[PDB]
């Protein structure tokens, strides 16, 4: 049969997993998932003190191609929070697998053409996670402080993906000095609460 034949690679193509069982080794995850191929993996704990693999389920992994990045998230299941793998079957059973990706493209959170990024006009933004998205950070700064030109995350260069802080591009109004004057507020949004930090960019 047949339905498509399309290819996507603008996605990050290390995944995070945590729903490995409680005895694994590369070559068993290397056979819970598919199309991903030959693969490179690294453990949260490997040192000659216990194991080569770790006590848990938490793995960090990517592998050589990026076409598969959408073709293996495509045969399983998604949430605009997390996605999920059906790959209950060895020694764990009826729990899918915690799984995320990242949006190597999607980490510029453009949102008007007047100002590009410039050093007069960025500012810095502090506090966010990696695992999440600019999706935080320019909502926050849209809901009370709008006028916002560009938006984004601090990234690697190494594979695009997040490093720590985030950042901003915009100077079009008092909107921009209350934001870069309010360098601590209050969200209540996900993990954090308060004390995110707004500066000018150096």
């Amino acid at each position: 049969s047949h339905q498509n034949g399309e290819r996507v690679e603008r996605y990050s193509r290390k995944v995070f997993v945590g729903g490995l069982p409680p005895d694994i080794d590369e070559d068993e995850i290397t056979a819970s998932f598919r199309r991903f191929g030959p693969l490179i993996v690294d453990w949260p704990h490997k040192a000659e003190s216990k194991s080569y693999f770790p006590p848990k389920g938490y793995a960090f992994l990517l592998f050589q191609d990026e076409s598969s990045v959408q073709a293996l998230i495509d045969a399983c299941i998604e949430e605009d929070g997390k996605l999920y793998l059906c790959v209950s079957s060895p020694t764990i059973k009826d729990k899918p697998v915690q799984i995320r990706p990242w949006n190597l493209s999607d980490s510029d959170f453009v949102m008007d053409g007047s100002q590009p990024l410039d050093p007069r006009k960025t500012i810095f933004v502090g506090g966010v996670p990696r695992p999440l998205r600019a999706v935080e950070l320019a909502m926050i700064m849209d809901r009370l402080y709008g006028g916002v030109c560009y938006a984004g995350i601090d990234t690697d260069p190494e594979l695009k993906y997040p490093k720590g802080a985030g950042r901003v591009a915009f100077s079009n109004q008092q909107s921009y000095i209350a934001a870069i004057s309010a360098r601590f507020v209050q969200l209540q949004h996900g993990e954090i609460d308060k004390r995110v930090e707004v500066k000018p960019y150096v």
